[PDB]
């Protein structure tokens, strides 16, 4: 079993295996608090999404989104606090769940990094990316295509979930889009894409309660 | 019906109707991050969970209480601002699960107070209180019984949430708590105690 619909309090949501580069209509890209695009293993590496969505995909040069993403009127919640501390990479924090539009791609500041250049989110972190960002599209992309992969089943560590399983990651993304989308008469349509190779992993039927909250 | 246990995760949650002020073992009420005590119908209501327990059961003055919390010693976390503005009430804001312990109550801090002194929670702040609530309960009561209400399904407004059901807050409760006792091995004994008059509009056979 590759792909299940399901009805999430009104709303059909997708979840498939595939690739999202190859997805028409929105794509999310989880980027990190600081909208970093220097890949170079050190800040972002080049086997993420993120990576390789700049790599690979993006539309122009790394220079030209950093000017545009600077030069960005970011709302004053949005916008964090300057760590002027940082060594290696940028240096203005930006709140988790903001989304920085470029062209069909959704670049969304998802995971922080330490000290260490780590990826990393709390448990209460993950929660709270995943209810502002599912706000912000069912908000701003109402009816509209968006595809997003399984966020933080990469390199990102949820401190003291570090075995947490990419089904449960996809249950808790389910019942956080329905927290969502129950307040929106007409939220986005969802497809979350699962990498080809990890499908076989999940049992896609132990999913299904999350479209009624459990 | 009015008592299900559900094997989540192997650990057993009751949920019944019931008094929670009748139950044995620890009993968890919700102050704000103040911690505050004035029963008072404007900073805290005399018909809300809070205003029940100092007014109806907390053994001791509120004095004792407001005292004995001061002077306790939370971590470093749990402790965070002061506002000094704040017309009324105590000042000192606390982090969102922070518990304080009372004889056989758990009082924990879980509604944020504005301007108005209205009690309010994001969403996110409500995933996070349970997060946080739950993980200190897993790890200081392992094994031993603790028994909350319906968090948020009283004065306490979710923003964006007005007409949230009570229904639904029991279902981010439950699965909240799995997340948490996914990294214990003796998780607490939760029983979550429905009012009465509440299990009626609850199909607690659905879930």
């Amino acid at each position: 079993l590759s792909e299940i619909n399901l009805d999430v309090e009104g709303s059909i949501v997708t979840v498939k295996a595939g690739d999202l580069f190859r997805q028409d209509g929105f794509k999310v890209i989880a980027f990190n608090e600081y909208f970093d695009t220097q890949v170079d293993d050190v800040i972002i590496s080049h086997n993420s999404l993120n990576g390789l969505y700049i790599d690979n995909y993006l539309a122009g040069s790394v220079s030209d989104l950093d000017h545009r993403i600077s030069n960005h009127q970011f709302e004053e919640d949005e916008l964090l606090e300057v760590n002027h501390k940082r060594k290696v990479g940028k240096t203005q924090k930006y709140s988790l769940g903001t989304i920085f539009v470029n062209n069909d791609y959704l670049l969304t500041a998802f995971s922080k990094f330490d000290d260490k250049n780590r990826a990393f989110l709390t448990m209460p972190d993950y929660l709270a990316f995943l209810i502002n960002f599912w706000d912000k599209v069912n908000r701003i992309y109402a009816q509209k295509s968006v595809s997003v992969p399984i966020f933080g089943s990469g390199i990102t560590r949820i401190k003291e979930h570090k075995n947490i399983s990419d089904e449960d990651l996809l249950k808790i993304m389910l019942w956080t889009f329905r927290i969502s989308e129950m307040r929106f008469k007409f939220p986005a349509k969802l497809t979350i894409v699962i990498h080809k190779d990890k499908i076989d992993k999940i049992n896609l039927l132990d999913i299904k309660s999350a479209r009624n909250g459990l």
